[PDB]
């Protein structure tokens, strides 16, 4: 036999797609690559070279050429993990090197192991699974909040919505990011060198460089929000996860689509965006809104956004259609969307259905602090019990829709996470405090005016409870600082999810799902 074979030491773990984290810009924060050249290498001991070489990966042929060479290279397309092998084989016998482990690693997660979802706080099986319960979770998440991926109750959840994935830009282009301080220029720095209306990732630390578990080794391919997302696909393979596209601040870009097709500049962008990072399944579109009242007051147009909104999906469900034959999966297209009749009205849904898969109707904000005088509910399925007809609520937003001729089925209902608030209500009759006038922003958990719904049951017994059974809405009140503070419990998610039920509505989303400590969640799981 030919001498054995002693394999060279090196480093054998490679990656489809690099990742720079030193880099602060998305064009040099990452490198796809075509292919990965698996290199080997060796020495012989005890007697000769041999005839001929074989490289083995998995004790089968993967390569084969000269052995005084004594050097390898072989095209590996995807991921994994296996052992590598030299065999010199000539007239006498084969023999056999020590073997060692390559591991190949790419978006899929397919060099990963799976990153379970231990059970935290009131958090507790199962998901509702003939509809469907999406969550979304912040990508900021990770700093004050402290909420990384392995804490989602992903279990619990069909779909996991990552907020939010955003579109290059400098002035005009992403003015409202420029309401909060340094947002703005975090994605500028992001997208140096790459030119406006591309998608990119605001911030790459939290997405891909952060440490964090299961993705904490010095060497790992891939960190940080996007490294767990693939692990927990695998612990979680029911699951889906859409890439977010925009939100409150990220939305200006949108109304600039309806020239030449910047949209292209956008679109592929996503196509590259989705083959890049393969963890996504499809797109979600969240402009706020179509015709205006978005962040920035100064855009807006009625029946140019009316239509660009509708050429944009019909282009990204077509991209969407060729990543599907090309890829042999199934991605999807959704979009958010405001629950005001006034917003509504704008869009014709009728012909953007036949483009969406699934519609997330956004039932709350109605109500907030931005206004100590229109004082009511943040969220609500009917009118309040002092009011019988405030058209901000849910049931009119789903009517909305179904007389434009919207199917139920596509349509998903928005829970609010959260609370809006009011301080020092003041100038009231009776015990109902909406008919009064506030005084300033209630004291929130990370922002004055916004309240938690984990921090309100810490804070219960500071307040009085109530449940506006007529309205399906609840809320609480302290007099000691006047804190009037309007949100979604355990009573009116439930009774939302009989609106949903045999209104025969798709099902429930939820912002944010850090902000939950288990009671919401498991409401809208409820089977009944
Ligand atoms: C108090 C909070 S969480 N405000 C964040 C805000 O608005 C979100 C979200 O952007 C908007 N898009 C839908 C997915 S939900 C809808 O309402 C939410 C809160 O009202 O979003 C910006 C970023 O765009 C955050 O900076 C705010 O903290
Ligand atoms: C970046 C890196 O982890 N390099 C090598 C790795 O390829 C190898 O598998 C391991 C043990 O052989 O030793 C590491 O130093
Ligand atoms: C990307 C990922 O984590 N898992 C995908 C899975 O969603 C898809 O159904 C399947 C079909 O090829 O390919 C896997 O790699
Ligand atoms: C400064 C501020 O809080 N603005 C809020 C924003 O946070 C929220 O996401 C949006 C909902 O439509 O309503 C705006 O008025
Ligand atoms: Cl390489």
């Amino acid at each position: 036999i030919p001498g054995t074979p002693v394999i060279d030491w090196a480093d054998r773990n490679y990656a489809l797609v690099e990742i720079n984290y030193e880099a602060t810009a998305y064009e040099n924060l990452i490198k796809p690559k075509e292919q990965v050249d698996v290199q080997v290498s060796w020495n012989v001991w005890n007697g000769d070279i041999g005839d001929i070489a074989y490289v083995l990966f998995d004790e089968q042929q993967v390569w084969k050429g000269d052995a005084e060479s004594k050097r390898a290279t072989i095209k590996v397309l995807v991921s994994g993990q296996f052992n590598m092998r030299v065999k010199l084989c000539n007239e006498d016998g084969c023999s056999v090197s020590d073997p060692v482990l390559v591991k190949v690693a790419d978006t899929d997660g397919g060099h990963l192991a799976p990153l379970e979802y231990t059970w935290l706080e009131n958090n507790k099986p199962g998901r509702r699974e003939d509809k469907i319960v999406a969550a979304y979770f912040v990508e900021w998440g990770v700093y004050g909040r402290n909420f990384p991926v392995d804490k989602v109750p992903l279990p619990n959840l069909s779909h996991l919505l990552y907020g939010f994935i955003p579109i290059c830009g400098g002035d005009g282009i992403n003015d409202a990011l420029k309401t909060i301080s340094g947002s703005f220029e975090s994605l500028q720095r992001s997208c140096k060198g790459r030119e406006d209306f591309k998608v990119a990732i605001h911030d790459p630390w939290a997405a891909v460089q952060k440490p964090q578990k299961s993705v904490s080794a010095w060497n790992e391919p891939y960190k940080g929000n996007f490294g767990q997302l693939m692990a927990a696909k695998l612990a979680n393979p029911h699951l889906k996860i859409l890439p977010s596209i925009g939100g409150w601040t990220l939305s200006d870009p949108f109304y600039f689509m309806h020239d030449v097709e910047k949209r292209n500049v956008f679109v592929d962008s996503v196509k590259e965006f989705l083959q890049v990072w393969k963890f996504f399944d499809g797109v979600d579109v969240d402009w706020e809104f179509p015709g205006g009242k978005g962040a920035n007051p100064s855009l807006g147009d009625a029946e140019r956004d009316a239509k660009t909104y509708i050429l944009l999906l019909e282009e990204l469900r077509a991209m969407l259609d060729d990543l599907e034959a090309q890829t042999g999966r199934v991605y999807e297209l959704t979009s958010a969307i405001s629950a005001g009749y006034d917003k509504i009205a704008v869009v014709n849904y009728a012909e953007a259905q036949k483009s969406l898969g699934k519609i997330f109707l956004m039932s709350y904000d109605f109500k907030g602090a931005w206004s100590n005088t229109d004082l009511g509910y943040q969220t609500t399925v009917y009118a309040p019990s002092w009011n019988s007809e405030e058209l901000y609520t849910t049931h009119y937003a789903v009517d909305a829709l179904l007389k434009q001729g919207v199917d139920p089925n596509k349509i998903i209902v928005g829970v609010a996470m959260y609370g809006r608030g009011w301080t020092g209500v003041t100038n009231y009759t009776n015990d109902n405090y909406f008919s009064g006038t506030g005084n300033g922003p209630v004291s929130g958990t990370w922002e004055d005016g916004v309240v938690d719904y984990r921090q309100i049951q810490k804070d219960l017994n500071n307040y009085v409870y109530t449940f506006d059974s007529a309205a399906q809405a609840s809320y609480v009140f302290d007099k000691s600082k006047g804190d009037l503070i309007s949100f979604d419990s355990v009573d009116s998610v439930l009774g939302k999810v009989k609106y949903v039920d045999r209104n025969k509505l798709g099902g429930l989303f939820a912002w944010e799902i850090d902000a939950d400590n288990g009671d919401l969640l498991n409401a809208i799981n409820a089977q009944f």
